[PDB]
């Protein structure tokens, strides 16, 4: 659930969820057109591609647990959906981090509107 | 404090916060459940989810000062809450008018049978 989701980004890359990540791009926080901005950017893209393959699952509403082991993410075992949903949450915040250095104020609040076409995840 | 979010409001979009922005969708106003029904609506899902950060605060009332720079919302200083509750109110504003393009009279006044999902934050 983005309740885990948004607190494995404060973890991971320092910044809180709302604000920092709502509304990136074409893809951060949600939305589904366009060519991604940038690194970041591209995250979300393949965070969005990622939840849409649990079509059996909610994504955005089941809660899962998860720990963390010498600093790193780890999934703990729960349900098949709960399992995979927290994976591809730790992707999509790692990732996050991975290209803070490239996190540009420029793109937040980014007016989806920019954004046409959808890309074959 | 409202009144300064509905200042922003009516200067970004033209239109009153009460009823265009009161009574559209599933979260714009104060009922709040479901899964968000367009662009606008998630403005509005997304704003009331930067007011759940701020627990040691009341957004409702406390009054901030905004002001300009070059013709964009800028919160004046003061206390940590002020500019927190204001730097949601910014981005709401502002989310609203990049939105302006697909805000449709289909969605006032929205029935509560039609606001689905369970959505946390
Ligand atoms: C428009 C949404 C606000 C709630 C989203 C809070 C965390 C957003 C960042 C995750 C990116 C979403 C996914 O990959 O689409
Ligand atoms: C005249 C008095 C205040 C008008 C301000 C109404 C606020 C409307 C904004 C939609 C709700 C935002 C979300 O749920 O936070």
């Amino acid at each position: 659930s983005l309740l885990e989701f948004g607190k494995m980004i404060l973890e991971e890359t320092g910044k809180l969820a709302i604000p920092s990540y709502s509304s990136y791009g074409c893809y951060c926080g949600w939305g589904g057109k366009g060519t991604p901005k940038d690194a970041t950017d591209r995250c979300c893209f393949v965070h969005d591609c990622c939840y849409g393959n649990l079509p059996d699952c909610n994504p955005k509403s089941d809660r899962y647990k998860y720990k963390r082991v010498n600093g790193a993410i780890v999934c703990e075992k729960g349900t098949s959906c709960e399992n995979r949903i927290c994976e591809c949450d730790k992707a999509a915040a790692i990732c996050f981090r991975q290209n803070l250095n490239t996190y540009s104020k420029k793109y937040m609040l980014y007016p989806d509107f920019l954004c046409k076409g959808e890309l074959k995840c």
